[PDB]
């Protein structure tokens, strides 16, 4: 269809989109949620589609005829996605209320181990992303746009509902790009089945 759902929270992403910033529209190349633990039981807190310019696919071809698994475990292969020089976005969709605390708790876990001196740009580019965040309550249905424009350049986008259409911050920083990047494709991806749904459907396009 139009539209593609992700099974744990049922949140619909539109499989062709325009994104704030982007001269191409996107393709959805995989979706998943992300749950965490806060007290007893583990809750889901969003859910998330992973989007890229279909120019990228050729210049993974190295990687054709690979089957899911063997694409899920290559890091080389998710390496050259962030290397691509084409845009990708991931678009988060918030499923239940966030504070502030544990918004910002779960930014330092992912940012800090990432970063352990931040260079002064980055620093820079950590408080002008945290800028659009601060004094602004994420509510179930916010939607959050991470837009990777090249290996160092970002745009952040929030909305508190509906897909963002303006660009909230631009940020520039390789350390920043590449970490946020690892937070969700690495090695621990904070959402396992964001990351499969990628590497399955890249199984199925890398044909
Ligand atoms: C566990 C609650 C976290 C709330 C997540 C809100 C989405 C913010 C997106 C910015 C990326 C920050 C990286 C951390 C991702 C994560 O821990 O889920």
């Amino acid at each position: 269809e139009d539209y593609a759902e992700e099974t744990a929270t049922s949140v619909k992403f539109k499989r062709s989109v325009t994104l704030p910033g982007c001269s191409s529209p996107l393709s959805l190349l995989g979706t998943g949620f992300r749950e965490k633990k806060f007290a007893i039981i583990g809750v889901k807190v969003y859910a998330a589609g992973y989007y890229v310019n279909e120019s990228i696919l050729s210049g993974l071809s190295a990687w054709t005829g690979r089957s899911a698994d063997e694409i899920q475990r290559d890091s080389s292969l998710f390496v050259s996605i962030f290397q691509a020089q084409a845009e990708k976005s991931l678009q988060i969709v918030l499923v239940r209320d966030v504070d502030g605390k544990t918004f910002w708790d779960a930014l330092d876990e992912a940012i800090s181990p990432r970063i352990k001196s931040p260079s002064s740009e980055d620093t820079t580019a950590l408080s002008t992303f945290c800028c659009i965040f601060q004094n602004r309550p994420l509510n179930k249905g916010s939607v959050i746009l991470l837009t990777w424009i090249n290996t160092s350049n970002m745009l952040v986008s929030v909305s508190s509902g509906g897909l963002p259409t303006n660009v909230d911050a631009t940020i520039e920083s390789g350390n920043v790009t590449s970490a946020l990047f690892d937070v969700f494709f690495g090695d621990s991806p904070v959402s396992p089945t964001l990351k499969s749904s990628v590497a399955n459907q890249l199984a199925m396009t890398l044909v």
